[PDB]
DNA sequence: TAATTGCTGACGTCAGCATTA
DNA sequence: ATAATGCTGACGTCAGCAATT
C-alpha cells in the first residue's frame, strides 16, 4: 500500500520487497522518497511562513526601538539647549 | 514550434486557421502552458528582488539603532557639561 | 458576455547538502 | 565506505483572481 510503503521499518521494507524483481525494488524505492519528499516539502511551506512572519516581527519591532531613540534624542536634547544657555 | 508562446494574437490567430477546432483547444492550452512557466520565472525573479530589499530594511535599521544610541550616550555627556556648568 | 493575459499561492518534483542509521 | 533521511532552493503545473481585450 502507497501508506504502507511510506510508512515502515528501513528493515521492515527490505523484508516486504522480496519477490519483487530489482528494477521494481528501485521504482518503489523511489516511491518512499518521492512520497516523503511530498510531506516535507509542506513542512517547509509552513516554515517558511513562519520565517517570513518573524522577519516582518523584527521589523516591526526595530521600528519602534527607532521612533523611541528618536524621542530620547529630542529630550535629551532639550535638555542640552536649556542648560546650554544658563552656561 | 514551442516559440508558439512568442506569436502575438494576430500571428496566432491566422496560424490557427488551418487546424480543427479539438487542434485549436490543445495548441491554446499548450500556449497558456508555456506563457504561465514564463509568468512563474518573473514571479521568482521579482520576488528575490524584493527579497533583497527587505535584507537592506533590515541592515539599514540594525545601524541605525546604533548612531542613535551614541547619538543619545553623546547628548547624555554634553547635557551634563552644560549642567555642570 | 468571452477570452486572453499576467501574476501569485500552493502544490509536488527533483537536486544537493548535510545528518543520521 | 552505503544507504537513508530531512530540509531547502529552484523549478513547472494548475487554479483562481484582476485587468485587459
Ligand atoms: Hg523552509
Ligand atoms: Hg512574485
Amino acid at each position: 500500500s502507497d501508506d504502507q510503503l511510506v510508512s515502515m521499518s528501513v528493515r521492515e521494507l527490505n523484508r516486504h520487497l522480496r519477490g519483487f524483481t530489482k528494477d521494481e525494488v528501485i521504482r518503489l524505492k523511489q516511491k518512499r522518497r518521492t512520497l516523503k519528499n511530498r510531506g516535507y516539502a509542506q513542512s517547509c511551506r509552513y516554515k517558511r511562513v513562519q520565517q517570513k512572519h518573524h522577519l516582518e516581527n523584527e521589523k516591526t519591532q526595530l521600528i519602534q526601538q527607532v521612533e523611541q531613540l528618536k524621542q530620547e534624542v529630542s529630550r535629551l536634547a532639550r535638555e542640552r539647549d536649556a542648560y546650554k544657555v544658563k552656561s
